[PDB]
DNA sequence: TAATATTTGTACGAACAATTT
DNA sequence: AAAATTGTTCGTACAAATATT
């Protein structure tokens, strides 16, 4: 269960939840916590662990895929590029 | 097959506009409300299409302003 | 000058399809 | 044959920024 800094975008440090989830996952990648063609946790596991909606998980992942450090296979899972 | 998902088709149409020069750079495309009434699809679908095209460098957006040809 | 309306942004939920396990 | 997992598509409610009255 990873924690959100969530509250008060009104001043400075606040990021949207999808951006925070994004930072975590990406930090997992280059820190080598998961290597290329290794599977990351399912959208459902991510939902529970970050305490956010599937929509928010899919946005975070959708972005990282488009950056090209993840790739997805429908029905298979999502993997470090 | 010739089938493409709805967001891909909205994507195609908008793109064609751009490269046929029906909207030039720094020029505005229809709003999301207009795009959805014209394609008869959801705001979500419209936002998905536009998001992809921003991500590929074809468009930029300004919250509260609108969306524009890059 | 200040309210209001308009428009894009983030974030929750729902149901079903398509593909893989 | 079923179950699990990602894909598409609809919906609702506010927040935040800009553009209009
Ligand atoms: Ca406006």
């Amino acid at each position: 269960l990873e924690v959100l800094f969530q509250g008060p975008l009104g001043s400075e440090f606040m990021l949207p939840k999808y951006a925070q989830v994004k930072e975590e996952i990406s930090s997992w990648i280059n820190q080598g916590k998961i290597l290329p063609d290794q599977k990351i946790p399912t959208e459902n596991e991510l939902m529970q662990q970050f305490g956010v909606s599937r929509h928010t998980i899919r946005k975070a992942i959708g972005d990282l895929v488009s950056q090209g450090l993840l790739y997805s296979v429908q029905g298979g899972g999502t993997f470090v590029a």
